This record gives C-alpha cells, structure tokens and sequence, in this order.
C-alpha cells in the first residue's frame, strides 16, 4: 500500500503501524509485545469516555462523548461547504457504492490538508487522517472488510462537522431522497440506519431505541399521515420533535453552544 509511507508517522515510541490483507491498519506495541486494531490515541480517547458515564441524561451523556471525539478529530473546524468540496473532488456521488480504505484516506487527506493550512499546528495531517479513518472503520466496518458505503462516509463526517443543524439535516435527507426530493420508507431507513451506527459505536444504542430503526421510520410516516413519501420540510418538522433515534445530534449542538 503506497499510503503506508505517509501514514507511518501517526505512531511512535514503542508503536508501529502495519497493514492486514484487506488493507485495514493495525498497531504493534514493541515494549509490551502486543497488537491492537485501534490506533493508540483512539484507544486512549475511548477509555477516557468512561469519565462521562455518570452524566445523567442519555442524550446529554452521548453528546458530550461525541463532542470530545469531534474535537479530537478536528471535525469541529470543518464547514459543510468545505466537506462538500472534498466529496466533490473525489467523485463520491453514488451513495450506495463502496469506498475502500485508500479512497477514505484520499478524501480525508484533502480535508485535513486544507484544515491544516487554515489552522496553526492545530492539525497533524497523518495523525488526523489515521484517527478519523479508525473511527469510521469502528463505526461502519466492524467486519474488517476494508470497505464502507459512500452514504456511510457522508453520514459520519457531516454529522460531526461544524454546520448549522438544519443544514446537516437538509444535506443528509438529500443524500437518500430521490432526484426530485422525495423519500419513501426504504430511503428514510437508509439514513436512519447509517446515523444510528454513531451512538451504537459508543455502546449507547439502547437509549436511542436500539439497532433496528424500523420503528422510527414507521413513527415518522405516521406523523406524516401515512403518505407514501415525504419531502425535506416534513422531515425537518419531524426532527423538531427530536425523535429518540437521532436526539444525540441536536443535543451535541446544545453541548457545543454551552461551550464544550
């Protein structure tokens, strides 16, 4: 893998970055002679998230965890316009198609290079690429296949970027709606399924209705009076009620506004 040279500096000390057969990275600890699938800095972040386990309300606890992760990945510096610029340059338009590890890296590298030139040593590019990469594979490729759907990549980065909440909602709805702006139950399910993997990766899916989002699709279509398809305004109106499957997202925004 030609990208190995570039991302080998994301680790040091006793650690060494390596690659599996499906091009998925893994890390070697020489002092302790062990191996781990997660980047050492990501492990340290996941473990630190237990210091939030006594935060009382589920939506608020999960948002504070995702705020810390978002900042560790520098995704709070990424505007929706800049993300769309990178998605556009890498031709990621077919949302049902797979992206492999090198396409993930390439798109992340354009994103973090640009963030680095706008922010003063806030950004170490090889490090940021490799940690975001590890987050995305922990969320969407738990089978270690070396690929994720383009819809999935878009859902993770846009849910954690710095855009206004309604702009994220409009953008995600547009990724699953038809070319004329309509969504049926199947298409809404695609969006809610990718979204629910984010809290699921943190061990919190039980407070967001669980891993089957079919009850949440049915509830939105019931709210829409059982019509065969809905448009973005109706979706935005349902989201104002903060449905349980997605309530961690508006709460993440309240978290960031409150300062953290």
């Amino acid at each position: 893998p030609a990208s190995q040279h570039f991302l080998s500096t994301s680790v040091q000390g006793p650690w060494e970055r390596a690659i599996s057969p499906n091009k998925v990275p893994y890390y070697i600890n020489h002092e302790t002679q062990t191996t781990c699938w997660d980047h050492p800095k990501m492990t340290e972040l996941y473990q630190s998230l237990a210091d939030l386990n006594n935060v009382r309300f589920s939506a608020y606890r999960t948002a504070m965890k995702l705020r810390r992760l978002q900042k560790a990945l520098c995704l709070d510096l990424l505007s929706l316009s800049a993300a769309c610029d990178a998605l556009d340059q890498h031709n990621l338009k077919q949302n049902d198609q797979p992206m492999d590890i090198l396409q993930i890296i390439n798109c992340l590298t354009t994103i973090y290079d640009r963030l680095e030139q706008e922010h003063n040593n806030l950004v170490n590019v090889p490090l940021c690429v490799d940690m975001c990469l590890n987050w995305l594979l922990n969320v969407y490729d738990t089978g270690r296949t070396g690929r994720i759907r383009v819809l999935s990549f878009k859902t993770g980065i846009i849910s954690l970027c710095k855009a206004h909440l309604e702009d994220k909602y409009r953008y995600l709805f547009k990724q699953v709606a038809s070319s004329t702006g309509f969504c049926d139950q199947r298409r809404l399910g695609l969006l809610l399924h990718d979204s629910i993997q984010i809290p699921r990766q943190l061990g919190e899916v039980a407070s967001f209705g669980g891993s089957n989002i079919e009850p949440s699709v049915r509830s939105c279509f019931q709210f829409a009076n059982n019509k065969p398809e809905i448009e973005a305004a109706l979706f935005l109106d349902w989201m104002r009620l903060e449905p349980q499957s997605m309530v961690w997202l508006p709460v993440l925004h309240r978290v960031a506004a409150a300062e953290t």
